[PDB]
RNA sequence: UAAUGUCG
């Protein structure tokens, strides 16, 4: 039929760490199905984090599963938000 | 929960 959302297997990530890595992310993400991609920006003014990443799942249902089974966690002593993510130009086509 | 998805 056609994407979830305004992106395809892509989720946002908020409530995280400053020491929150992406090798985090991953054994964090992994067990809801395969990764593809992740993502932690930093501020772009100051090389610093900011207390939030993107996660990308190689299938659509895993992204969805992995919103059902993660949102609302705990990660480095802090609570984490999860869900799609906003319109805007990706990187992807 | 909000992005300049550290340029690949």
């Amino acid at each position: 039929a056609g994407h979830m959302a305004t992106t395809k297997r892509v989720l946002y990530v908020g409530g995280l760490a400053e020491e929150v890595d992406d090798k985090v992310l991953h054994a964090a993400f992994i067990p809801f199905g395969d990764i593809t991609d992740i993502q932690i920006p930093l501020d772009y003014e100051t090389e610093k984090h900011r207390g939030f990443a993107f996660v990308e799942f190689e299938l659509a249902e895993d992204a969805a599963a992995a919103i059902d089974n993660m949102n609302e966690s705990e990660l480095f002593g802090r609570t984490i938000r999860v869900n799609l993510a906003k319109p805007m130009r990706i990187k992807e086509g």
